[PDB]
């Protein structure tokens, strides 16, 4: 079942948890109008929803 | 001059607290050795990936 991540054209809505396991920061980002959430690579995610990923890390660190 | 009214690019936060009340942060601007704190919601908004890396290097 593809697309998956970014390439399904959802909006980002909030990212859900975070796992470095593979060796990159991946975040679990549930999409807009979806039940899909998806792995992005934080990379990914800091350039296309910033406010999302601050909004994250604000509820986790701080 | 102090904080973002320097006109100075940030280069990273140095540290953050929320012992003001509110989170801030230690801006280290690029071009001084002079570090200003300011809230974390201006940084937010001003130079997001400054804050992202940051918390990226924290966690």
């Amino acid at each position: 079942d593809k697309p998956r991540g970014f390439a399904r054209g959802l909006d980002p809505e909030r990212i859900i948890g975070a796992t470095d396991s593979s060796g990159e920061l991946m975040f679990l980002m549930k999409w807009k109008d979806s039940d899909e959430a998806d792995l992005v690579l934080a990379k990914e995610a800091n350039m296309k929803c910033p406010q999302i990923v601050i909004a994250f890390y604000e509820e986790r660190l701080t």
